[PDB]
């Protein structure tokens, strides 16, 4: 106690044997994660070129920002997993999934630089973008707020899963709805196709996110949990309408700020709570 | 002074950056591993149960044993890679490798467990076999080899990279060459082909133990590596002959014997180092 009562948390001396399966839920998301294995180099590129020439300077900035924030919050993710995550959870089931969690982070990254290298060549403005952490207002919110969750030496387990689903869920919500809205308009098909694979990927992620919530027994009140993920919306929907506005690429601020929401409720309802904002979700291409 | 000195080590700012790329036969030996992935699923072992029935009881309890060793190995390697490589290295490119590893160990476990499962249907021996690290004393020595440079305060990185090179380099030469005997009499291709797969990885996870060593600035002394290496050799030539002896599957106890030290010989020389034993490979098949 707490720890000790906690299954997912105690010591496990069969925590490096793989056999028997014990938790089946567990098991089968690291099997579907493990069977939806992709690499950065199926992605094809060669036509998205002529398409990013097309664009609006706007546009064009608007993007390379989003990939740099996806790049650059990987990171953070990864880091995360890899020190704290995988370490403190002591079930099998769970230390395979975060394993190649931390496996397909790697392949995101890489994906997400690879498309940076590929749209933009003058060697200065890849810098800018691959040190976004640091060059980039924007993101320092978002950054800073998933790097206090890594080094919070009190808050529970329970209280930093949530934390990163709400970063896996509703920090890369937004941007994942912009490159959809993209699609909708025809344009970049390596970009678009790859953001089809990374955010099933994250939906999986916070999936687990919320399974490994379910099988806590000390989890956090609703009402703390509450204002971690209302916290999280309001960074987001100021990232999308202020930092980085959605309008550059034709979006509708006010639908998008409702899209947030929208996220965040259904986010809340996974994790066995209530919603926070009823709101419906304006876009029907998500 | 002591370790701001090494760049394998030292503090990297950009530890989570994954671009660009600067140490680029460190990120080669990823993308190797990355382009080479497997599952289990992929592996056809639905041929093998007519060969495992047509055995004399003495091999499938050779082979089942090493199995088990296998299993329980995987997990060592993998605590090692979770809790101690993956933590203190510091460069991405080798952070992307060893993270890849664990995914792949992973599936070297499943792998193992599974052909367990299928060869042997009684639950109180796949119990037996899942626990080889507390049931079989035939493994307890390699075990406790390789779990001591886990809880080793003190030795360098250098001398443990060494020492895990030395665990899936020369603790799993004598089994991976049984699986081999077998091949060559036809027998088992399932057991044979996953056997051809993980050999291969394990190859590869033994040439980046070498990469790294290369790539470190306070190196062990030749003495120190030899001293390692030697005891490895005599732990897993007492396992072969004595504690599980290949003359069970029909193999000769010299020759395999004498297989090992041309294995450690072929280690020292991808360390930097000069040959030890001076012994030919008696094995055609290898
Ligand atoms: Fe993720
Ligand atoms: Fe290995
Ligand atoms: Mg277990
Ligand atoms: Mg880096």
């Amino acid at each position: 106690m707490g720890v000790e009562d906690e299954p997912l948390l105690r010591e496990n001396p069969r925590r490096f044997v793989i056999f028997p399966i014990e938790y089946h839920d567990i098991w089968q998301m690291y099997k579907k994660a493990e069977a939806s294995f992709w690499t950065a180099e199926q992605v094809d590129l060669s036509k998205d070129i002529q398409h990013w020439e097309s664009l609006k300077p706007e546009e064009r900035y608007f993007i390379s920002h989003v990939l740099a924030f996806f790049a650059a919050s990987d990171g953070i993710v990864n880091e995360n997993l890899v020190e704290r995550f995988s370490q403190e959870v002591q079930i099998t089931e769970a230390r395979c999934f975060y394993g190649f969690q931390i496996a397909m982070e790697n392949i995101h990254s890489e994906m997400y630089s690879l498309l940076i290298d590929t749209y933009i060549k003058d060697p200065k403005e890849r810098e800018f973008l691959f040190n976004a952490i640091e060059t980039m207002p924007c993101v320092k919110k978002k950054a800073d707020w998933a790097l206090r969750w890594i080094g919070d030496k009190e808050a529970t387990y329970g209280e930093r899963v949530v934390a990163f689903a709400a970063v896996e869920g509703i920090f890369f919500s937004g941007s994942f709805a912009s490159i959809f809205w993209l699609k909708k308009r025809g344009l970049m098909p390596g970009l678009t196709f790859s953001n089809e694979l990374i955010s099933r990927d994250e939906g999986l992620h916070c999936d687990f996110a919320c399974l490994m919530f379910k099988h806590l027994v000390h989890k956090p009140s609703e009402e703390r949990v509450r204002e971690i993920i209302i916290n999280a919306v309001r960074i987001e929907q100021e990232f999308l309408t202020e930092a980085l506005p959605v309008k550059l690429i034709g979006m509708n601020c006010t639908l998008m700020k409702q899209y947030i929401e929208f996220v965040a409720d259904r986010l809340m309802l996974e994790l066995g709570f209530s919603k926070v904002f009823r709101v419906e979700n304006p876009f029907d291409f998500m």
